[PDB]
C-alpha cells in the first residue's frame, strides 16, 4: 500500500490532576451526597495516578458560580487546547522532516469542541500550511477518533496514490475534557447518579504524519508501516456510550454493558484484520500474543478485558498502561500518544519475554459503539 | 478519474415560511427596537419568497419561555431532521440503483448539530447500511459543506480505485437552521446588532451517490461526471464568517466584508480549476459564460456578484435562483438541491440561449472563508 507513519508528536499540557482534584472541587461546589461519595470512591481505584490537564483545580474557568457554558469552554479550547495541537503537529512534522508546503491533507478530530471555522483551521494557519490544504475535521466519534482519523487519512493517501501524487497527511487529535468537571459534578449531585467520567478523562493533543510513499526522501525512513485496518459498528449500542451536546458542554453517556461489548469484539475484529493480510505476515505473527498491542485505554477494565479475551499479559499493552496510569484517558488523542511511547527505549525494556515485536495491533472503541483496529509494522 | 454522480436526492421539510413568519415570532417575544426593525426590514430585501422549515411559527420548540438550549435543539434535529436525511439518501440510492450492502463509504456534513454518535450513524442505521461502512462526519465548515463532502468523497473513491475496489459513496448534507430563530432574535434584541441570519436560513437534506466506476457494467448511466475540483482559504477572513457554539445552539458570525471577499475569489479560483482540466474540455467550453453555474446561493449579493465578476446572466445560475427564491439558504444542503434541480426539464427551458450546457461549474463559500469549486460533465 506504500503507507507509512513518518513522524509522531505528542503534547500534554503541563498540569497533572491527582485523585484529590475532584475531591477539592466537589466539596467546594456541592454538599456531601451518597452519589458523590460513590464517585469519589471509584475515583480511587481507576488505576490512574494522574490526569493531564490544561489547569489545576483553582483554574478560573471551573471556579465560577456556575459551570462554564459551552461557549466559555470553546474559548479555553482555543486559548489552551489549540497551542497543544500546534506543538504536537510541529513535533510530528519535524520527525517526518517536512516543511509546511509538503503537507497535502489534514485529518483532525475532537469531541470536546464545536466551532466554525473548526479548530483545524487555526492549527493549520499557525503552522503556515497551504491555503490549498485539503482538510477533514471529524465529528461524532469520541474515543475512536484517533484510529478513525488514521484510517481516513490512509484512504485519502491512496486517493493521491491513484493520481500518482505525493501525499503527506497531518493526522491530528486534540481533546480538552477536564474543563467539563463542573458539568459532571452538577449532574452527579442533581441526578444522584454515579458518573465516572471525571475520574477518567484528561487533556492531550497528538499527531502523526501519514505518507503515501510517493516522492519520499528516498531510502525513506518511517517509524511504522500501515499494513491494514478494520472498522465496525456494534448494532443497538448507541445508548451504551455517548457524549451529548448540552448548554454546559457535552454529557458523558456510559452503560454497564460497555466493558463486555468491547471485550467480546476483539476476537472477530482481530480475525477479520488478520484474514485480510495473512500472506503478508510471517508465521511468527499469527496469534494475539505474538503482537505488541497499542490499545486505547478507555478504562482499567478495557485493558484487563483485552488480557483475558486475547490471552495477553499487561506488558503486551505496556504503552497503553504507561499513558493510562500517568496521564489518564485523553479520548481521541491517547492512541497516538501510546504509539509514540511504544517505540521509546524504556518501553522496549518492558517487552514480554524481552521480545520487542515487529508488528503492532492498534485498537480503540468509542461512541457508536465504533470499533477500530489497525495493523502496523514497526521499523 | 472514473468518478460519477449516479444518483441525487433532496428532501425539504413540510413547511414553507413567508417573510411574515419571523415578524410573528419577533412580535411575540420582543418589543420593537432599532436593530429588530432593521432586521425585519432586511428580511424583505433578500428576494427570498419562502424558506423551508421543519415547523411553522407555532412549533413548541420556538415557543418556550427562553430560546431552546442546544440539547433541546439536538432533540428536534434528531426527530425532524434525520428523517429528511434518510429520505434524501433513499432517493439518491434509488436513482443510482444501489441496495444498502453496496454502499462502501458515507461522507456527511452538518453545522446545526453536535452529537456522539453523530447523526450519520442514525441515518445509516435507518438505511440498513453495512456494519463495516466507513463514515466521515465533517464539522467546522458550514455552507461549503456540500462541495467539501463531495471533494472528500472523490478522494476516498480514488483511494479504493488505487486498490482496484468498487466505491459507492453516500454523500449527505442535513441542516436544520430555522429552530435557532429564538436565539437569533434574542441576540438582535439584547445586543442591538443587525443579525440577518433569520432572513436567510432554511432547513433541508440532500444527498448524492458518488461512484468510482469500478464494478459498474460498461455503458452504466450517470447524471454527472466529476472531473476536477479546487479548494482555497481566503487569508485573514476567519472573523468575517462563522457559527459559534453557544448554550442556545450556534450564533451566526457575518461581516459586511463577505460578499466583497467572495466576489473577489471567483475569477482566480475558476482560472485554476479550468487550467487544471482545460485539455479535457472542447473549444466551446473555454470562458465562464460557456458553462452552467451551480452556485450556492449564500445571499442575493452572491448571485448578482457572480454575474458581475464572471460576466454571467441569471439564467446561467437558474437552478441557484430557483432554490434561493423558493427555499432560501439551506447551508450545506443547498448545493446538491441546486444540482438536482438543474437537471430537471423546466430548468432546461431556461438555459441561456437555449443551450443546456454539457459542463457545470459548482461553487460554494463558507466559514474560513473556505471556497469550493468543482467541474462536472453533464451526461
Amino acid at each position: 500500500l506504500g503507507l507509512s507513519i513518518t513522524g509522531l508528536g505528542v503534547q500534554y499540557p503541563p498540569y497533572s490532576l491527582g485523585p484529590d482534584a475532584i475531591d477539592i472541587l466537589s466539596k467546594r461546589y456541592h454538599p456531601e451526597s451518597p452519589a458523590m461519595k460513590k464517585v469519589l470512591a471509584i475515583n480511587r481505584y481507576t488505576g490512574i495516578d494522574q490526569r493531564s490537564s490544561i489547569g489545576n483545580p483553582d483554574h478560573p474557568l471551573v471556579n465560577k458560580p456556575n459551570p462554564p457554558t459551552v461557549k466559555e469552554l470553546h474559548e479555553v479550547f482555543m486559548s489552551d487546547g489549540v497551542p497543544l495541537a500546534v506543538e504536537a503537529s510541529r513535533k510530528a512534522m519535524a520527525e517526518a522532516r517536512l516543511v509546511p508546503a509538503q503537507i497535502t491533507h489534514m485529518v483532525s478530530t475532537t469531541c470536546t469542541d464545536s466551532a466554525n471555522p473548526g479548530y483545524d483551521h487555526y492549527v493549520a494557519k499557525e503552522l503556515g500550511l497551504s491555503d490549498r490544504l485539503e482538510k477533514v475535521l471529524l465529528h461524532g466519534i469520541g474515543c475512536s477518533g484517533g484510529l478513525a482519523a488514521l484510517r481516513t487519512a490512509a484512504n485519502l493517501c491512496l486517493g493521491h496514490t491513484a493520481r500518482g501524487k505525493p501525499a503527506r497527511i497531518l493526522v491530528l487529535a486534540l481533546e480538552v475534557s477536564t474543563t467539563m468537571v463542573r458539568s459532571e459534578l452538577e449532574s452527579i449531585d442533581a441526578l444522584q447518579e454515579t458518573r465516572i467520567g471525571i475520574a477518567l478523562f484528561s487533556d492531550c493533543a497528538s499527531a502523526v504524519i501519514l505518507s503515501n510513499g510517493i516522492g519520499e526522501a528516498p531510502g525513506k525512513p518511517a517509524i511504522y508501516d500501515l499494513l491494514g485496518w478494520e472498522n465496525r459498528v456494534i448494532p443497538d449500542s448507541e445508548h451504551d456510550l455517548g457524549f451529548d451536546v448540552d448548554p454546559m458542554g457535552w454529557k458523558v453517556v456510559l452503560s454497564p454493558r460497555v466493558p463486555v461489548l468491547a471485550k467480546a469484539s476483539l476476537q472477530p475484529t482481530y480475525a477479520d484484520l488478520l484474514s485480510s493480510l495473512q500472506d503478508q505476515l510471517p508465521s511468527s505473527y499469527q496469534k494475539p500474543a505474538d503482537f505488541d498491542w497499542a490499545m486505547h485505554p478507555g478504562g482499567a477494565t478495557i485493558l484487563s478485558g483485552a488480557e483475558s479475551a486475547m490471552g495477553l499479559t499487561p506488558e503486551h499493552m505496556r504503552a497503553s498502561y504507561d499513558r493510562y496510569i500517568n496521564h489518564g484517558n485523553s479520548s481521541s488523542a491517547t492512541i497516538f500518544s501510546v504509539l509514540n511511547r511504544l517505540r521509546e527505549k524504556d518501553m522496549d525494556a518492558l517487552a514480554p519475554g524481552g521480545k520487542v515485536k515487529e508488528y503492532v495491533v492498534g485498537c480503540a472503541f468509542g461512541p457508536g459503539i465504533n470499533v477500530e483496529m489497525c495493523m502496523l509494522k514497526r521499523r
